[PDB]
């Protein structure tokens, strides 16, 4: 993070050991289930690129994913260097915290109009984690279907946990929640859902399918 | 939360990692048992809408409940826009989706403030109440005392179910007066009906010690 | 709790997540063993009625006890409205149910203060007392020394029961004097009669090390 | 503990939940091993009598000891009321008849009237009696087994000697005399090949692996 | 670390006991898996040479590694004395063995600073790199896919080995492009050949979903 | 430790309960492995003699070692009382005959008399002697098993070498000569094929997978 000292100057605050152990436990145990993007954003709230790189590099397992993340970050950094051609201006490799010192990072993050390289880099990281969370999704939302003896609450849990991993826009996710959840239900249960009419809330749908 | 910085400005304090681990543990272990509403309300005591959204979005399980929560928030956000035609916060601003963190801190620190973190925490608690009612594992009419079950343990099950049911107080009065007696063992029920109608819960449990 | 902000303003401080995790663990592990009341009074030392309600409402188990507690708080609040016909707090205001947190701060920081957090913590401790003396597993008259049981272990059981026992200190004095001897083994009871009627517990246990 | 607010007024700081859980775990697990008194003196360092009473009242188990502790606190409080005929009474120092505001008033007076320190002395005087009673056997009964390592016998001897009540001159006599005389006949022979007053380092070196 | 006191003097603050317990657990659980380098560098962001020596010397296990580390540090310190013939630090001063920590505070806060903590943390990381390479459980050429092993798990094992593999990025490029293909199962290798040579890792893993 | 209050006065900060639990765990679990001395030094970097006495006295086990520790502290304190004829006596540096306010006084005079550092040196001298005694065998006895990995033998060799009292010239001779000569005969054939100047990195590179 960044803090201002008693001397009246901006300075680093090292990312806490408990925060790193929390992040590593999150990544290792939850294996890029979609709640990893919000835990990353929450744990990383003040992070400099030094802190962000510390969070990524301290992950031990999932090195396939951490490579796909690194390859995404490099793709975003290359796109940055295209969109932003040539306190110095940061290259993409500077925002990724690779060719920049921590004092350059704090210099940008506290400039008069700040260049928020920690936020910009945290975007590129979340863009990479999104692709990983999609890749670790057990199936596509069009394939999530209710088993012949599966409770509707458990199918709804599977549906909405898969929908979090979809790269659909919210307009398409809206259509999915409205249409696929009924379309993919178990035919007895599906008959109950259609008997509510198509506009039913999820509370009404799950109320109707209690123990069905 | 919001904190006065050393520059004197009102500034965001990030919701603690230990607070998020506590919250996510609470939700995923206790699975919308009714004590989740007061733990939520405690852990979020200072929360901006960004912090509240962080607490909700960091839950991994129970995505049926978390969607029912989001649909409740959208319903309350619409009712807010019906009630309510710096900038005026509208429903998606209270919910922290269309409002920036500095708009949220703006409203929460104006004079008089618009306490968008409190307003949103109300809409969340409304959604969590609906979930806690839906996740009640069996109805109160199904809570019965087993033939060798201590009355104290049956009462624990009965009142734990009454928390989850969200019934109105006259109906809880009727249930605690009549079902708590009538679902007891035949002998324990014989004791409890001998106490007459006015028995306090202390008196009912006192009478059934060691039955 | 209540704290003074850097602007010199009296303001509420959220009851810490570690304090609530500690309290909820204390209640649900120790099951109203008498040390739950000292832990409650420790963990709630500056608590507002909102903080006290947060501590009670976050308990998930023991909903029989938590109902007897609520039932007691309502009885003490009704007695407060009999005793007591800025706005003056009624019993439901002390209990934090009809009062806002800013009212609670106002009462707790007025001059002279109306210490509604301390008053309400009295009513909670009265309810926990009534619960502790019901979760007590047996009467002090039932605590006896087993034929091969060390006197130190019997004394541990006697005084742990005597904490949960309802009795006033004059009666506790008589119990420590008379029952502690009379319920011992005939061997220990012989040694302890040889000490005469007046012996400290240090002397009694000193005499019964090798018996 | 005691802290000064940003208003400059002296105020209470609540004894931390981790400090109470540490203390209660110490008393419950370690069962008045002598190390309990240094842990008490460490955990209670800034404690007002209300903090000290919280530490004692939360212990839960060992209610024989905790009753002996309050009985000897009352012994000390009665002696205080004899030796010192508003000034605190013994019941005020014990935190029973005094409010937290009175306790802080005394502890921050000029000169400070340190009722938390005075009461912590009475508590440690009571825990001494308890540790001396929960001691499993007399120092004179600690003897070395036929194949027991001298290092483990010394561990047992000095752990017993911590709980032993005697003065340091007596403990000097005990460490000189009994540790040798109660040693295994092999070790006892080695310790007679050493000088009569060898250091414990020398004694343990000479008997290492004997 | 170094922190300025409220009296304005620059002074050392020791690494937290929690930071040490974290480091010692990291080393002794993770046993020079490559994530030890970034945990070391994270837990020592502001460390003086005395802080760094405190981290190294508190490791109990792996005294083979800790000796290889020590004699690497001595090689870098000897090279520093070759490159560099208040007082100017020798290599043994930067290693924190011959210098006082007051000299370390001096050098690290001089203008311009002589950043002996950062220099020494480089020598430590160069030694830990050699140890992570040494403790690597097998060669990258020996990582192959089991007959029913998911490609995702094989790629995890491959890139986890490729972190400890010291080879330059030109050779990592060749290995990721051609060994990862050729060390796969015959079915999975057939899928990866059908992509042609230019596939990114995301494409390779996309293709081998459910192979 | 020593801290300055919000009033700017010099103030004791109590040694943290979590730090004491960490130290107590270190001593009970790791039983004077040589890394106990670095852990001790790290957990006590700001300690007054009262904090240091709290760290020692809260140890439960190993009362043989803790007696050796306190009686070598008495030896160092006696040597200080000879070598330095208020000025603190050795018993004051050891925190026995001095108050906490005297200890802070000496630690904050100009120039300071850093009694917490001087005493921490005497404690480390005693932990040195204890670590050298609790070492389960001498380095001459460390040998490689018939099928033991050279990396595990090296781990055992250097973990033993940490606990040796040997000077660095002797440790250089030992690491050069014994580590080779006590290696398994096939593994020793590899190491001999490296020639005399091999680094430990080279020796392990050669014997990895022997």
């Amino acid at each position: 993070p960044i803090v201002q000292n008693l001397q009246g100057q901006m300075v680093h605050q090292a990312i806490s050991p408990r925060t790193l152990n929390a992040w590593v436990k999150v990544v290792e145990e939850k294996a890029f289930s979609p709640e990893v993007i919000p835990m990353f954003s929450a744990l990383s709230e003040g992070a400099t690129p030094q802190d962000l790189n510390t969070m990524l590099n301290t992950v031990g397992g999932h090195q396939a994913a951490m490579q796909m993340l690194k390859e995404t970050i490099n793709e975003e950094a290359a796109e940055w260097d295209r969109l932003h051609p040539v306190m110095r201006e940061p290259r993409g490799s500077d925002i990724a915290g690779t060719t920049s010192t921590l004092q350059e990072q704090i210099g940008w993050m506290t400039h008069n109009p700040p260049i928020p390289v920690g936020e910009i880099y945290k975007r590129w990281i979340i863009l990479g984690l999104n692709k990983i969370v999609r890749m670790y999704s057990p199936t596509s939302i069009l394939d999530i279907r209710q088993g012949p003896k599966e409770p509707f609450r458990d199918y709804v849990d599977r549906f909405y946990k898969t929908l979090r991993a979809e790269q659909a826009s919210q307009e398409v996710k809206n259509w999915m929640t409205e249409t696929l959840l009924v379309q993919n239900a178990n035919p007895d249960c599906k008959t109950i859902l259609k008997a509510l009419g198509p506009g039913a809330t999820l509370e009404e749908m799950m109320t109707a399918c209690q123990g069905v």
